[PDB]
């Protein structure tokens, strides 16, 4: 059985440790968009993860839905991604972009007066999350079957361009309820041609942007983010084991990288069904403590585990768990706020 300080490849890329930064959206790219020294900063503060998710970044103008979030489409965000990446790995550490396309999690406001897209025109519950004042969600555009190929192409040139940036690979973000979960569950995909009705055909569109990745980068670098509960954006599945289990199987005979399952442990989770399915390395998530996360490597449950907010408050978190040393307490008021404080004024050890 592993300690949690203990290295672990994924593909040919061996990590120091098997404490992971997850994904973390925090809006610090401003107007442009486009990565800087402050992120830089925040995320080489960060490298003795033993690997960082990037935060959620766009790979295109119509899979945006929040105010100062990155994209990976454009020759200047590329070069600003490039400090990012220079940084990390000057401190030693190993970064993935994680590659977004929101969907219908998204408002006009984003797109210039577009609707946002989605697999059926079918808005989720709730609130447009951060904007100011609160509106609902409007009812997306459902996409013509001829428009997918440029989805697929736009995650291509992601891929492209978050190799061009010198990333160690690319998470595909398949969660969350976001476009490729959109089309995954079928709460949100009521679609009856090649891309709807079966798992198979709700699968489809993942399996081809996790296709074109491996043709940029190979699998051994390509990672892919999952949320089976279907608890955020109005998700859910009439079968989440056969849906999720299809894809686990699906990504395990193209032997990525790993699997990145958002999941707290208990009673419902269907996590250990994935990762029998999966075959490879399995990164579990949520509301993990030290020991349960070390509890969870010493039964067989997974791999690696990730941590989101405590990320945000601790930079030095692998530190601070070797030591048994206080834990500082995220804020949450400045989780999505702007520039450093709340983001890289959170104090190391030291
Ligand atoms: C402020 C904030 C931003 C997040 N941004 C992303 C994101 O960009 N992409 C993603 O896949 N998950 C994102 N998440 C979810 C985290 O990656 C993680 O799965 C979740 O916080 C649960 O893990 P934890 O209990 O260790 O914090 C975000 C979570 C928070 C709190």
């Amino acid at each position: 059985m592993p300690s949690l300080f203990d290295p672990l490849t994924i593909g040919d890329l061996t990590l120091a440790n098997r404490i992971i930064m997850a994904p973390l959206t925090r809006a610090r790219a401003g107007d442009t968009r486009t990565p800087n020294a402050l992120m830089a900063r925040y995320y080489a503060e960060r490298a003795s993860a033993g690997l960082i998710i990037s935060e959620a970044t766009s790979v295109t103008p119509q899979g945006v839905g929040y105010a100062s979030t990155p994209g990976i489409w454009s020759p200047e965000q590329v070069d600003g991604w490039r400090l990012v990446t220079d940084a990390v790995h000057a401190a030693g550490g190993r970064i993935f972009l994680q590659l977004w396309h929101v969907g219908r999690v998204s408002d006009p406001v984003f797109l210039d007066g577009a609707l946002p897209v989605a697999p059926s025109a079918i808005a989720p519950g709730g609130h447009v999350s951060l904007v100011r004042p609160q509106r609902p969600y409007v009812t997306p555009r459902a996409l013509e079957l001829d428009e997918i190929p440029g989805v697929v192409a736009a995650f291509r040139r992601g891929a492209e361009n978050a190799r061009a940036a010198g990333f160690d690979g690319v998470e595909v973000h398949g969660a969350n309820g976001y476009l490729l979960d959109q089309f995954l569950q079928d709460s949100a995909n009521r679609r009856t041609d090649a891309y709807g009705g079966s798992i198979e055909n709700r699968a489809r569109l993942l399996l081809e942007v996790v296709d074109a990745a491996i043709d940029v980068w190979s699998a051994a670098r390509v990672g892919v983010h999952l949320a089976p509960r279907g608890d955020a954006h109005t998700m859910g599945d009439s079968d989440p084991a056969a849906t999720f289990g299809h894809v686990a199987r699906e990504l395990g005979r193209r032997r990525i990288a790993f699997l990145f399952a958002r999941e707290s442990f208990g009673g419902d989770a269907i996590g250990q069904q994935l990762k029998a399915a999966f075959g490879g390395p399995f990164i579990v998530n949520e509301n993990f403590t030290l020991d349960s996360a070390q509890a969870a490597l010493d039964a067989g449950q997974a791999d690696a585990v990730a941590w989101g907010k405590l990320f945000i408050a601790n930079p030095d978190l692998p530190r601070r768990f070797k030591l048994n040393a206080p834990l500082n307490e995220p804020n949450a008021a400045t989780f999505y706020a702007q520039g450093e404080v709340g983001y890289t004024d959170y104090p190391a050890l030291e």
